[PDB]
């Protein structure tokens, strides 16, 4: 059979979450040194992307939505306040709560909020209170 493609495919996304869990998580005591910046950047731009050739881009997004922060954390705009990243590995924890169901059905369809996890994060970086009258 040649599912195996499949099989490998996700085998290589936990091992990575875990990876990219640890520079996330060392990212927390470690926001500014840049290397847990852009050793998370990547691989969450690498873990979205193979979201989207599994045709999970539910869940791609979520992948997308962390390296987001992972961006302005590269870009300047944004930093690991200790929230930015809980929302990030809450977005990571929703990319296992699917991988668990994707591996136990396929589906990524975890009644998630992307849209809203993303604007939740996104919305709680740049802010710009009282802005032209």
């Amino acid at each position: 059979m040649m599912e195996e493609y499949l099989g490998v495919f996700v085998d290589e996304t936990k091992e990575y979450l875990q990876n990219l869990n640890d520079t996330l998580l060392e990212l927390e005591k470690n926001p500014e040194d840049m290397e847990l910046i852009n050793e998370a950047f990547r691989a969450l731009h690498t873990l979205k992307g193979m979201a989207g050739t599994m045709g999970f881009s539910s869940m791609a997004k979520l992948c997308h939505t962390l390296e987001n922060i992972l961006d302005k954390a590269r870009n300047s705009e944004i930093k690991i306040t200790s929230d930015l990243l809980d929302k990030i590995f809450a977005g990571v924890d929703m990319i296992t709560r699917m991988v668990d169901k994707i591996v136990s059905e396929g589906s990524d369809d975890i009644g998630e909020n992307i849209d809203v996890f993303s604007d939740t994060i996104k919305s709680f970086a740049s802010s710009g209170k009282e802005k032209l009258e």
